[PDB]
């Protein structure tokens, strides 16, 4: 049993709900969150710039110091960085962005990081600026991730059509 609530169940392990990640981390300060990242960690808009701008920018500082120290991450792959005043921890991972030309097979790379954590709250990966159908991403979520996924999806007529689709 978990705090999270209003979820729809659609498989086993998948849950979802028509809400925006930064206000069900904020109620729920769940052990995970995942962030939508590109490779720099430069938390500029969507996903990432919406719980950047909640951690009054700790998290960009946190992530500037990673990067220095690491460099870049790998398309499809992540990092567990801190989630500040959102969650235990913030998993950053990186889809693809089909337009940069980047291999939209990568996206199931990207939810296997998914798999390393028990529980996350999560946004639908690459189905931003970053193009790809999100049709297909909850497809690629639901047959990839087998840990207990609750997806926050802010668009309402997105969710609906989720919602109402089988293939
Ligand atoms: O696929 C991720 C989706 C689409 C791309 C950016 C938006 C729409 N995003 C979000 N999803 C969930 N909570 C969110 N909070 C702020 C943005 C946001």
């Amino acid at each position: 049993v978990n705090s999270f609530s209003g979820y729809l169940k659609l498989t086993d392990n998948v849950y979802i709900k028509n809400a925006d990640i930064v206000e069900e981390a904020k109620k729920v300060k769940p052990t995970v969150v995942v962030n939508a990242a590109n490779v720099y960690l430069k938390h500029g808009g969507g996903v990432a710039g919406a719980l950047n701008k909640a951690t009054n920018n700790a998290m960009q500082v946190e992530s500037d110091d990673y990067i220095a120290t690491n460099g870049p991450l790998k398309v499809g792959g992540s990092c567990v960085l801190s989630g500040h005043n959102l969650a235990k921890h913030c998993l950053h991972v990186v889809g693809p962005n089909v337009n940069k030309g980047e291999d939209i097979q990568l996206l199931k790379s990207a939810y296997e990081n998914f798999n390393q954590h028990e529980v996350l709250l999560a946004p639908l990966l690459s189905a931003g600026i970053f193009g790809a159908d999100p049709i297909h991403s909850l497809r690629v979520c639901v047959d990839t991730v087998r840990t207990n996924v609750y997806l926050a999806v802010f668009d309402k007529n997105l969710y609906d059509k989720l919602v109402s689709s089988f293939l």
